[PDB]
Protein backbone atom coordinates (compact mmCIF):
# COMPACT_ATOMS: atom_id res chain seq x y z
CA UNK A 1 0.00 0.00 0.00
CA UNK A 2 0.92 3.70 -0.85
CA UNK A 3 -0.20 6.55 1.32
CA UNK A 4 -0.36 9.94 -0.01
CA UNK A 5 -0.01 12.71 2.55
CA UNK A 6 -0.60 16.50 1.79
CA UNK A 7 0.72 19.45 3.85
CA UNK A 8 0.76 22.90 2.81
CA UNK A 9 3.42 24.71 5.01
CA UNK A 10 6.87 24.18 6.23
CA UNK A 11 5.39 23.67 9.61
CA UNK A 12 3.37 21.28 8.75
CA UNK A 13 5.07 18.73 7.19
CA UNK A 14 8.20 18.71 8.68
CA UNK A 15 8.06 16.88 11.10
CA UNK A 16 6.74 13.98 9.73
CA UNK A 17 9.63 14.21 6.72
CA UNK A 18 11.94 14.02 9.70
CA UNK A 19 10.49 10.41 10.36
CA UNK A 20 10.36 8.90 6.61
CA UNK A 21 13.07 6.36 6.05
CA UNK A 22 15.28 6.30 3.15
CA UNK A 23 13.66 9.25 2.06
CA UNK A 24 14.26 10.99 -1.50
CA UNK A 25 13.23 14.56 -2.47
CA UNK A 26 11.96 15.81 -6.08
CA UNK A 27 11.07 19.04 -6.33
CA UNK A 28 8.35 19.96 -9.38
CA UNK A 29 5.76 22.68 -10.23
CA UNK A 30 6.92 24.17 -7.12
CA UNK A 31 6.21 21.21 -4.95
CA UNK A 32 8.48 18.90 -2.71
CA UNK A 33 7.36 15.38 -2.92
CA UNK A 34 9.26 13.37 -0.19
CA UNK A 35 9.02 9.66 -0.53
CA UNK A 36 10.10 6.36 1.70
CA UNK A 37 8.78 4.16 4.69
CA UNK A 38 7.26 5.67 7.46
CA UNK A 39 7.30 2.93 10.23
CA UNK A 40 7.13 0.60 7.50
CA UNK A 41 4.59 1.87 5.11
CA UNK A 42 5.34 3.48 1.36
CA UNK A 43 4.20 6.91 1.67
CA UNK A 44 4.97 10.50 -0.22
CA UNK A 45 4.31 13.56 1.24
CA UNK A 46 3.71 16.26 -0.51
CA UNK A 47 4.77 20.26 0.68
CA UNK A 48 2.13 22.66 -1.76
CA UNK A 49 2.08 25.81 -0.22
CA UNK A 50 -1.03 27.73 0.15
CA UNK A 51 -4.27 28.11 -0.91
CA UNK A 52 -6.97 26.31 -3.23
CA UNK A 53 -4.63 26.18 -6.62
CA UNK A 54 -1.37 25.45 -5.22
CA UNK A 55 -3.13 22.32 -3.32
CA UNK A 56 -4.64 21.23 -6.39
CA UNK A 57 -1.93 21.51 -8.50
CA UNK A 58 -0.12 19.51 -5.72
CA UNK A 59 -2.76 16.92 -5.77
CA UNK A 60 -2.77 16.43 -9.25
CA UNK A 61 1.00 15.62 -8.88
CA UNK A 62 1.11 13.54 -6.32
CA UNK A 63 -1.50 11.55 -7.82
CA UNK A 64 0.45 11.50 -11.24
CA UNK A 65 3.72 10.44 -10.46
CA UNK A 66 3.33 8.90 -7.46
CA UNK A 67 0.38 6.73 -7.46
CA UNK A 68 -0.86 6.51 -3.96
CA UNK A 69 -3.83 4.39 -2.57
CA UNK A 70 -5.05 6.92 -0.85
CA UNK A 71 -4.82 10.71 0.38
CA UNK A 72 -4.57 12.04 3.61
CA UNK A 73 -4.27 16.21 3.87
CA UNK A 74 -3.28 16.48 7.15
CA UNK A 75 -1.88 20.47 8.88
CA UNK A 76 -3.72 23.19 10.85
CA UNK A 77 -7.20 24.72 10.61
CA UNK A 78 -9.28 27.12 12.28
CA UNK A 79 -12.11 25.59 14.82
CA UNK A 80 -15.57 26.66 14.47
CA UNK A 81 -17.52 24.06 16.59
CA UNK A 82 -17.57 25.24 20.11
CA UNK A 83 -16.04 22.08 22.21
CA UNK A 84 -12.83 22.84 20.04
CA UNK A 85 -9.64 23.85 21.56
CA UNK A 86 -6.11 24.72 20.46
CA UNK A 87 -4.92 21.14 19.58
CA UNK A 88 -7.51 19.65 19.52
CA UNK A 89 -8.51 17.02 15.85
CA UNK A 90 -10.94 17.52 13.26
CA UNK A 91 -11.93 14.93 10.91
CA UNK A 92 -13.82 15.73 7.40
CA UNK A 93 -17.10 13.77 6.77
CA UNK A 94 -17.49 16.37 4.36
CA UNK A 95 -15.54 19.33 2.59
CA UNK A 96 -17.67 22.46 0.42
CA UNK A 97 -16.01 25.28 -0.52
CA UNK A 98 -17.53 28.26 1.29
CA UNK A 99 -15.82 31.17 -1.54
CA UNK A 100 -17.72 29.28 -4.03
CA UNK A 101 -20.73 31.45 -5.83
CA UNK A 102 -22.20 30.48 -9.23
CA UNK A 103 -25.95 30.54 -7.36
CA UNK A 104 -27.53 33.47 -10.49
CA UNK A 105 -27.48 30.06 -12.38
CA UNK A 106 -29.39 28.10 -9.81
CA UNK A 107 -26.21 25.93 -7.95
CA UNK A 108 -26.72 25.65 -4.46
CA UNK A 109 -24.44 28.03 -2.72
CA UNK A 110 -20.57 26.58 -2.07
CA UNK A 111 -21.32 24.24 -5.71
CA UNK A 112 -19.33 24.71 -8.74
CA UNK A 113 -21.23 23.29 -12.28
CA UNK A 114 -20.32 20.03 -12.50
CA UNK A 115 -19.64 18.75 -9.27
CA UNK A 116 -21.32 17.81 -5.86
CA UNK A 117 -22.38 20.35 -3.89
CA UNK A 118 -20.16 18.71 -1.39
CA UNK A 119 -17.44 16.23 -1.76
CA UNK A 120 -17.72 13.01 1.33
CA UNK A 121 -14.46 11.54 3.06
CA UNK A 122 -13.97 7.93 2.46
CA UNK A 123 -15.96 6.08 4.84
CA UNK A 124 -13.05 3.70 5.87
CA UNK A 125 -11.02 6.28 6.10
CA UNK A 126 -13.36 8.36 8.76
CA UNK A 127 -13.45 4.84 10.12
CA UNK A 128 -9.82 3.89 10.83
CA UNK A 129 -9.32 8.28 11.69
CA UNK A 130 -11.81 7.25 14.51
CA UNK A 131 -9.98 3.90 15.75
CA UNK A 132 -6.96 6.19 16.53
CA UNK A 133 -8.35 9.08 17.78
CA UNK A 134 -9.96 6.72 20.77
CA UNK A 135 -6.45 4.29 20.83
CA UNK A 136 -4.34 8.24 21.61
CA UNK A 137 -7.22 9.57 23.84
CA UNK A 138 -7.46 12.78 21.88
CA UNK A 139 -10.99 15.50 21.77
CA UNK A 140 -12.13 14.97 18.14
CA UNK A 141 -14.66 16.78 15.83
CA UNK A 142 -15.81 14.74 12.97
CA UNK A 143 -18.14 16.76 10.55
CA UNK A 144 -18.01 19.47 7.65
CA UNK A 145 -14.65 21.46 6.55
CA UNK A 146 -14.80 24.51 4.38
CA UNK A 147 -12.45 25.85 2.38
CA UNK A 148 -11.59 28.78 0.44
CA UNK A 149 -8.83 31.29 -0.27
CA UNK A 150 -8.82 33.67 2.83
CA UNK A 151 -7.60 33.20 6.45
CA UNK A 152 -10.47 33.76 8.76
CA UNK A 153 -9.80 36.89 11.37
CA UNK A 154 -13.77 37.36 13.22
CA UNK A 155 -15.45 40.31 11.94
CA UNK A 156 -17.66 39.38 8.80
CA UNK A 157 -15.50 36.78 7.71
CA UNK A 158 -16.19 34.54 9.62
CA UNK A 159 -19.94 35.72 10.51
CA UNK A 160 -20.38 34.90 6.71
CA UNK A 161 -19.38 31.15 6.60
CA UNK A 162 -21.42 30.43 9.93
CA UNK A 163 -24.38 32.02 8.33
CA UNK A 164 -23.70 30.12 5.11
CA UNK A 165 -22.58 26.41 6.65
CA UNK A 166 -23.87 26.57 9.94
CA UNK A 167 -23.24 22.88 10.42
CA UNK A 168 -19.22 23.45 9.40
CA UNK A 169 -16.64 22.69 12.02
CA UNK A 170 -13.34 24.22 10.66
CA UNK A 171 -12.21 26.14 8.16
CA UNK A 172 -9.12 25.81 6.02
CA UNK A 173 -7.64 27.09 2.81
CA UNK A 174 -6.43 23.53 0.97
CA UNK A 175 -8.89 20.51 2.60
CA UNK A 176 -12.02 21.14 -0.45
CA UNK A 177 -9.73 21.69 -3.55
CA UNK A 178 -7.56 18.66 -2.71
CA UNK A 179 -11.13 16.55 -2.26
CA UNK A 180 -12.02 17.80 -6.10
CA UNK A 181 -8.91 16.69 -7.23
CA UNK A 182 -9.48 12.97 -5.84
CA UNK A 183 -12.83 13.09 -6.49
CA UNK A 184 -11.85 13.58 -10.13
CA UNK A 185 -9.52 10.77 -10.20
CA UNK A 186 -11.41 8.53 -7.45
CA UNK A 187 -9.07 8.03 -4.93
CA UNK A 188 -10.29 8.14 -1.38
CA UNK A 189 -9.28 11.21 0.81
CA UNK A 190 -9.70 12.24 4.41
CA UNK A 191 -9.05 15.33 6.10
CA UNK A 192 -6.95 15.06 9.93
CA UNK A 193 -5.75 17.89 11.11
CA UNK A 194 -5.56 20.19 14.44
CA UNK A 195 -6.73 23.54 15.48
CA UNK A 196 -4.36 26.37 15.60
CA UNK A 197 -7.24 28.94 16.43
CA UNK A 198 -10.96 29.75 16.30
CA UNK A 199 -11.19 31.77 13.20
CA UNK A 200 -12.16 35.29 15.60
CA UNK A 201 -10.47 38.30 15.75
CA UNK A 202 -7.44 36.75 17.87
CA UNK A 203 -6.71 34.33 15.01
CA UNK A 204 -3.80 35.44 13.63
CA UNK A 205 -1.70 35.59 17.05
CA UNK A 206 -3.70 32.17 17.74
CA UNK A 207 -1.96 30.62 15.02
CA UNK A 208 1.59 32.34 15.05
CA UNK A 209 1.38 30.86 19.14
CA UNK A 210 0.05 27.58 18.12
CA UNK A 211 0.57 26.30 14.59
CA UNK A 212 3.50 24.03 16.13
CA UNK A 213 1.31 22.46 18.39
CA UNK A 214 -1.39 22.24 16.05
CA UNK A 215 1.65 20.45 13.66
CA UNK A 216 2.82 18.07 16.41
CA UNK A 217 -1.19 17.18 16.86
CA UNK A 218 -1.88 16.27 13.49
CA UNK A 219 1.22 14.55 12.62
CA UNK A 220 0.76 12.26 15.98
CA UNK A 221 -2.88 11.23 14.00
CA UNK A 222 -1.06 10.69 10.51
CA UNK A 223 1.61 8.47 11.22
CA UNK A 224 -0.86 6.47 13.98
CA UNK A 225 -3.35 5.87 10.69
CA UNK A 226 -1.00 5.20 8.60
CA UNK A 227 -0.16 2.70 10.57
CA UNK A 228 -3.27 1.57 11.04
CA UNK A 229 -4.21 1.11 7.36
CA UNK A 230 -1.40 -0.54 6.86
CA UNK B 1 6.59 23.86 -31.62
CA UNK B 2 3.92 23.34 -29.82
CA UNK B 3 0.55 25.77 -28.34
CA UNK B 4 -1.11 24.92 -25.53
CA UNK B 5 -5.06 26.00 -25.38
CA UNK B 6 -7.23 25.54 -22.55
CA UNK B 7 -10.96 26.35 -22.51
CA UNK B 8 -13.79 25.47 -19.75
CA UNK B 9 -16.55 24.50 -21.22
CA UNK B 10 -17.38 22.87 -24.03
CA UNK B 11 -19.37 25.47 -25.79
CA UNK B 12 -16.34 27.37 -25.77
CA UNK B 13 -14.03 24.45 -27.08
CA UNK B 14 -16.25 23.09 -29.90
CA UNK B 15 -15.17 25.37 -32.77
CA UNK B 16 -11.43 24.73 -32.27
CA UNK B 17 -11.91 21.05 -31.58
CA UNK B 18 -13.92 20.79 -34.84
CA UNK B 19 -10.56 22.44 -36.91
CA UNK B 20 -8.29 19.33 -35.46
CA UNK B 21 -6.47 17.49 -38.03
CA UNK B 22 -5.23 14.27 -37.05
CA UNK B 23 -7.62 14.52 -33.92
CA UNK B 24 -6.66 11.95 -31.02
CA UNK B 25 -8.55 12.73 -27.89
CA UNK B 26 -7.43 11.63 -23.81
CA UNK B 27 -9.51 11.36 -20.92
CA UNK B 28 -8.01 11.85 -17.66
CA UNK B 29 -8.46 13.31 -14.04
CA UNK B 30 -12.39 14.52 -15.49
CA UNK B 31 -10.30 16.37 -18.41
CA UNK B 32 -10.19 16.02 -21.71
CA UNK B 33 -7.36 16.50 -24.21
CA UNK B 34 -7.47 16.90 -27.89
CA UNK B 35 -4.55 16.65 -29.84
CA UNK B 36 -3.10 17.30 -33.28
CA UNK B 37 -2.39 19.96 -35.63
CA UNK B 38 -4.34 23.58 -36.12
CA UNK B 39 -3.70 24.72 -39.71
CA UNK B 40 -0.09 22.45 -39.64
CA UNK B 41 0.52 23.86 -36.11
CA UNK B 42 0.90 21.41 -33.66
CA UNK B 43 -2.00 22.05 -30.60
CA UNK B 44 -2.90 20.53 -27.12
CA UNK B 45 -6.17 21.71 -26.48
CA UNK B 46 -8.13 20.72 -22.67
CA UNK B 47 -11.36 21.02 -22.13
CA UNK B 48 -11.04 21.87 -17.93
CA UNK B 49 -14.38 22.29 -16.11
CA UNK B 50 -15.34 25.62 -14.59
CA UNK B 51 -13.27 27.38 -11.93
CA UNK B 52 -9.93 27.47 -10.07
CA UNK B 53 -9.61 23.65 -8.87
CA UNK B 54 -10.47 22.57 -12.16
CA UNK B 55 -8.49 24.77 -14.10
CA UNK B 56 -5.37 24.05 -12.26
CA UNK B 57 -6.15 20.01 -12.20
CA UNK B 58 -6.33 20.60 -15.80
CA UNK B 59 -3.36 23.19 -16.64
CA UNK B 60 -1.11 21.02 -14.18
CA UNK B 61 -2.34 17.63 -16.52
CA UNK B 62 -1.40 20.21 -19.75
CA UNK B 63 1.60 20.74 -19.09
CA UNK B 64 2.63 17.25 -17.95
CA UNK B 65 1.86 15.03 -20.57
CA UNK B 66 1.92 17.36 -23.45
CA UNK B 67 4.88 19.77 -22.88
CA UNK B 68 3.31 22.71 -24.82
CA UNK B 69 5.92 25.40 -25.21
CA UNK B 70 2.88 28.30 -24.49
CA UNK B 71 -0.59 28.31 -23.02
CA UNK B 72 -3.39 30.24 -24.07
CA UNK B 73 -6.02 30.36 -22.07
CA UNK B 74 -9.52 31.21 -24.24
CA UNK B 75 -13.13 31.31 -23.44
CA UNK B 76 -15.71 33.87 -22.39
CA UNK B 77 -15.69 36.51 -19.97
CA UNK B 78 -17.33 39.61 -17.94
CA UNK B 79 -16.96 42.75 -18.96
CA UNK B 80 -15.63 45.28 -16.79
CA UNK B 81 -13.30 48.17 -18.94
CA UNK B 82 -16.31 50.86 -20.01
CA UNK B 83 -15.65 50.47 -23.68
CA UNK B 84 -16.16 46.60 -24.09
CA UNK B 85 -19.40 45.18 -25.87
CA UNK B 86 -20.54 41.95 -26.04
CA UNK B 87 -18.39 39.90 -28.29
CA UNK B 88 -14.88 42.44 -27.84
CA UNK B 89 -11.92 41.09 -26.63
CA UNK B 90 -10.03 41.01 -23.78
CA UNK B 91 -6.24 40.42 -23.57
CA UNK B 92 -4.19 39.88 -20.18
CA UNK B 93 -1.76 42.30 -19.43
CA UNK B 94 -1.73 40.49 -15.76
CA UNK B 95 -3.82 38.02 -13.88
CA UNK B 96 -4.88 38.44 -9.86
CA UNK B 97 -7.19 36.30 -7.45
CA UNK B 98 -10.14 39.09 -6.70
CA UNK B 99 -11.11 36.72 -3.48
CA UNK B 100 -8.09 35.70 -2.40
CA UNK B 101 -7.49 37.40 1.44
CA UNK B 102 -4.82 36.87 3.53
CA UNK B 103 -4.22 40.77 4.30
CA UNK B 104 -4.53 39.45 8.21
CA UNK B 105 -0.57 38.54 7.52
CA UNK B 106 0.52 41.42 5.65
CA UNK B 107 0.28 40.52 2.05
CA UNK B 108 -1.35 42.31 -0.49
CA UNK B 109 -5.44 41.95 -1.11
CA UNK B 110 -5.58 39.23 -3.67
CA UNK B 111 -2.01 38.00 -2.99
CA UNK B 112 -1.38 33.85 -1.46
CA UNK B 113 1.83 33.51 0.69
CA UNK B 114 4.51 32.27 -1.65
CA UNK B 115 3.03 34.09 -4.77
CA UNK B 116 3.20 37.35 -6.26
CA UNK B 117 0.36 39.80 -5.72
CA UNK B 118 -0.48 39.32 -9.66
CA UNK B 119 0.97 36.91 -12.75
CA UNK B 120 2.37 39.09 -15.79
CA UNK B 121 1.32 37.53 -19.03
CA UNK B 122 4.32 36.80 -21.33
CA UNK B 123 5.50 40.04 -23.53
CA UNK B 124 5.80 38.42 -26.75
CA UNK B 125 2.17 36.34 -26.37
CA UNK B 126 0.71 40.19 -25.46
CA UNK B 127 2.28 41.67 -28.90
CA UNK B 128 0.74 38.73 -31.36
CA UNK B 129 -2.21 39.04 -29.71
CA UNK B 130 -2.55 42.77 -30.36
CA UNK B 131 -1.31 41.88 -34.01
CA UNK B 132 -4.54 39.30 -34.31
CA UNK B 133 -6.56 42.11 -32.97
CA UNK B 134 -5.32 44.45 -35.81
CA UNK B 135 -5.39 41.99 -38.24
CA UNK B 136 -9.04 40.80 -37.59
CA UNK B 137 -10.58 44.40 -36.74
CA UNK B 138 -11.69 43.98 -33.51
CA UNK B 139 -12.73 45.90 -30.15
CA UNK B 140 -10.16 44.99 -27.71
CA UNK B 141 -8.60 46.31 -24.25
CA UNK B 142 -5.74 45.35 -23.11
CA UNK B 143 -5.12 44.70 -19.15
CA UNK B 144 -5.72 43.41 -15.78
CA UNK B 145 -8.03 40.27 -15.88
CA UNK B 146 -9.58 39.42 -12.13
CA UNK B 147 -10.28 35.27 -11.46
CA UNK B 148 -12.36 34.25 -8.53
CA UNK B 149 -14.44 31.41 -8.01
CA UNK B 150 -18.27 32.83 -8.34
CA UNK B 151 -20.12 34.18 -11.19
CA UNK B 152 -20.48 37.85 -11.01
CA UNK B 153 -24.05 39.08 -11.32
CA UNK B 154 -24.35 43.04 -9.82
CA UNK B 155 -24.60 43.94 -6.75
CA UNK B 156 -22.33 43.80 -3.83
CA UNK B 157 -20.23 41.47 -5.67
CA UNK B 158 -19.18 43.73 -8.45
CA UNK B 159 -18.97 46.67 -6.24
CA UNK B 160 -16.17 44.54 -4.51
CA UNK B 161 -14.32 44.10 -7.40
CA UNK B 162 -14.87 47.59 -8.50
CA UNK B 163 -13.59 49.19 -5.89
CA UNK B 164 -10.60 46.25 -4.76
CA UNK B 165 -9.27 46.14 -8.39
CA UNK B 166 -10.37 49.68 -10.52
CA UNK B 167 -7.98 49.17 -12.99
CA UNK B 168 -9.57 45.39 -14.09
CA UNK B 169 -10.77 45.20 -17.50
CA UNK B 170 -12.88 42.12 -17.05
CA UNK B 171 -13.57 38.79 -14.56
CA UNK B 172 -13.82 35.21 -15.39
CA UNK B 173 -13.48 32.05 -12.97
CA UNK B 174 -10.12 30.02 -14.11
CA UNK B 175 -7.35 32.72 -16.05
CA UNK B 176 -5.28 33.28 -12.89
CA UNK B 177 -5.26 29.61 -11.57
CA UNK B 178 -3.87 29.05 -14.76
CA UNK B 179 -1.33 31.67 -14.54
CA UNK B 180 -0.48 30.38 -11.57
CA UNK B 181 0.47 26.77 -12.45
CA UNK B 182 2.43 28.08 -15.20
CA UNK B 183 4.60 30.25 -13.07
CA UNK B 184 5.40 27.22 -11.24
CA UNK B 185 5.87 25.12 -14.12
CA UNK B 186 7.98 28.61 -16.13
CA UNK B 187 5.82 28.18 -19.37
CA UNK B 188 4.43 31.11 -20.99
CA UNK B 189 1.03 32.28 -20.76
CA UNK B 190 -1.77 34.95 -22.07
CA UNK B 191 -5.56 35.41 -21.81
CA UNK B 192 -7.82 36.04 -25.00
CA UNK B 193 -11.26 36.25 -24.04
CA UNK B 194 -14.44 37.31 -25.75
CA UNK B 195 -17.23 39.99 -23.30
CA UNK B 196 -20.42 37.60 -22.68
CA UNK B 197 -21.69 39.96 -20.23
CA UNK B 198 -20.75 42.82 -18.19
CA UNK B 199 -21.48 41.23 -14.95
CA UNK B 200 -24.41 43.21 -13.84
CA UNK B 201 -27.66 42.11 -12.75
CA UNK B 202 -28.60 40.77 -15.92
CA UNK B 203 -25.08 38.57 -16.78
CA UNK B 204 -26.65 35.28 -16.21
CA UNK B 205 -28.82 36.09 -19.05
CA UNK B 206 -26.57 37.51 -21.39
CA UNK B 207 -24.38 34.86 -20.37
CA UNK B 208 -26.81 32.56 -21.81
CA UNK B 209 -27.42 34.31 -24.88
CA UNK B 210 -23.82 35.73 -25.91
CA UNK B 211 -21.34 32.39 -24.86
CA UNK B 212 -22.22 31.59 -28.58
CA UNK B 213 -20.79 34.86 -29.80
CA UNK B 214 -17.73 35.07 -27.45
CA UNK B 215 -16.76 31.46 -28.26
CA UNK B 216 -16.78 32.08 -32.22
CA UNK B 217 -15.06 35.92 -31.70
CA UNK B 218 -12.36 33.84 -28.56
CA UNK B 219 -11.67 30.82 -30.96
CA UNK B 220 -11.17 33.33 -34.46
CA UNK B 221 -8.79 34.90 -32.58
CA UNK B 222 -6.92 32.09 -30.85
CA UNK B 223 -6.77 30.47 -34.77
CA UNK B 224 -5.43 33.62 -35.51
CA UNK B 225 -2.77 33.65 -32.56
CA UNK B 226 -1.61 29.69 -33.20
CA UNK B 227 -0.73 30.61 -36.84
CA UNK B 228 1.16 34.38 -35.76
CA UNK B 229 3.17 31.99 -33.24
CA UNK B 230 4.38 29.57 -35.73
N1 LIG C 1 -8.37 30.82 10.52
C1 LIG C 1 -7.98 30.11 9.47
N2 LIG C 1 -8.52 30.43 8.28
C2 LIG C 1 -8.13 29.69 7.15
N3 LIG C 1 -7.22 28.69 7.30
C3 LIG C 1 -6.73 28.37 8.51
C4 LIG C 1 -5.78 27.45 8.86
C5 LIG C 1 -5.14 26.44 7.86
N4 LIG C 1 -4.01 26.88 7.06
C6 LIG C 1 -2.99 27.73 7.74
C7 LIG C 1 -2.48 28.61 6.62
C8 LIG C 1 -2.78 30.05 7.07
S1 LIG C 1 -2.11 31.24 5.96
C9 LIG C 1 -0.41 31.31 6.68
C10 LIG C 1 0.28 32.55 6.18
C11 LIG C 1 1.63 32.55 6.87
N5 LIG C 1 1.50 32.97 8.27
C12 LIG C 1 2.51 33.52 6.10
O1 LIG C 1 2.64 34.69 6.54
O2 LIG C 1 2.97 33.11 5.03
C13 LIG C 1 -3.14 28.14 5.33
O3 LIG C 1 -2.38 27.06 4.68
C14 LIG C 1 -4.47 27.62 5.83
C15 LIG C 1 -5.57 27.55 10.17
N6 LIG C 1 -6.35 28.56 10.63
C16 LIG C 1 -7.06 29.11 9.61
N1 LIG D 1 -19.78 37.56 -15.13
C1 LIG D 1 -18.84 36.59 -15.07
N2 LIG D 1 -18.33 36.28 -13.86
C2 LIG D 1 -17.35 35.30 -13.78
N3 LIG D 1 -16.96 34.62 -14.94
C3 LIG D 1 -17.52 34.94 -16.13
C4 LIG D 1 -17.34 34.44 -17.36
C5 LIG D 1 -16.33 33.30 -17.80
N4 LIG D 1 -16.62 31.95 -17.40
C6 LIG D 1 -17.94 31.46 -17.95
C7 LIG D 1 -18.40 30.41 -16.97
C8 LIG D 1 -19.65 30.94 -16.21
S1 LIG D 1 -20.29 29.63 -15.14
C9 LIG D 1 -21.30 28.64 -16.35
C10 LIG D 1 -22.46 28.02 -15.62
C11 LIG D 1 -23.14 27.13 -16.63
N5 LIG D 1 -23.95 27.90 -17.57
C12 LIG D 1 -24.01 26.14 -15.87
O1 LIG D 1 -25.21 26.44 -15.67
O2 LIG D 1 -23.48 25.07 -15.56
C13 LIG D 1 -17.20 30.19 -16.09
O3 LIG D 1 -16.28 29.25 -16.70
C14 LIG D 1 -16.53 31.59 -15.95
C15 LIG D 1 -18.14 35.11 -18.21
N6 LIG D 1 -18.84 35.98 -17.50
C16 LIG D 1 -18.47 35.93 -16.20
Amino acid sequence: MKIGIIGAMEEEVTLLRDKIDNRQTITLGGCEIYTGQLNGTEVALLKSGIGKVAAALGATLLLEHCKPDVIINTGSAGGLASTLKVGDIVVSDETRYHDADVTAFGYEYGQLPGCPAGFKADDKLIAAAESCIRELNLNAVRGLIVSGDAFINGSVGLAKIRHNFPDAVAVEMEATAIAHVCHNFNVPFVVVRAISDVADQQSHLSFDEFLAVAAKQSTLMVETLVQKLA
